[PDB]
């Protein structure tokens, strides 16, 4: 039933610090210009994109925490592997593709991101048929 | 089998000082006791009542990003046809009534809050039977 | 089926006050060692233990939070029977041991942990065999 959980916090000010730094993790998952709109901490850019920078992250934790994580997980190839996103509605939605979504091969992920003030926050669950 | 899962973090802070703002959302699902004692930043009536804030913020974000979010749109119908409540023993329930207690007929919800600082924060998970 | 759901956030700065004074639950449930180098707020250890914490608390309201408690009524020895372990890349797991453990009898537990700025958190799910 129940693969794995996450669970993120993610400071939005100081995400707005390092988002925007040519040769990270970030270069490797946003877009120029979402991490140059996103270098500003007082903008709605910054704190949507901490937010799904929460929901990345939390994604990670919960297949890291499970067994369908092999033993020696993470290459890093496993930021852009997992992609968190909006969907037609307005919702939140995880699109695997490569490695990552081999293993995850055959579950679903659900997940959801909420942020406040200068705190951002997400959570996910992963289920097997 | 988790239909549903919702995460929301309130600021303690700022919810103390829009909880008895007139016209709002909050009259429809707290007393005017409840709302006045909750104007105190901090004041253990507003940390308790942001948390079942969050709690019912984080109910109706697992309901409208699943499935049965089958518009009878956002109402605000759902906003008082969702209560949370601090069960006798203290323990956290969700009461449904109204129309989505009819579209969420047979699902689970599960709840839990909890509230440290400044902050408040609660999340829900929704099970098909 | 999900059983129970939990959630838990803790305030570092307060944790690492009120963890190495006397007399606290703390004392019966970490090492002295532990709650010493937890008093550095900004500390590694302060961080971790925190987390461990939450962890705990998370899990205690997911299995209070129901029906498969018996009207709860908190066994002793709780907090300290249920463990944080980790498995060596660093991946949670929860250890229970005594009444709990047969209460919780067939249930598996995922908890993920988490810790941002100066607050920690955590979340727990319980199911089913």
């Amino acid at each position: 039933g129940i693969v794995g959980v996450g669970i993120d916090l993610v400071s939005i000010p100081d995400f707005a610090e390092q988002v925007d730094q040519p040769g990270t993790v970030f270069a490797e998952t946003f877009t120029p210009g979402e991490r140059r709109d996103a270098s500003d901490k007082s903008s709605s850019a910054a704190r949507h994109l901490a937010a799904r920078w929460a929901a990345k992250e939390a994604v990670i934790k919960a297949w890291s925490g499970s067994r369908f994580a092999q033993r020696p997980v993470l290459p890093e190839d496993i930021h852009r592997d997992i992609e968190v996103v909006t969907d037609m509605w307005g919702r939140p939605r995880v699109r695997l593709t490569g490695a990552i979504a081999e293993y995850l091969a055959d579950v679903t992920i659900h997940v959801s991101l909420t942020h406040e003030g200068d705190t951002a926050a997400a959570v996910a669950i992963l289920e097997a048929p």
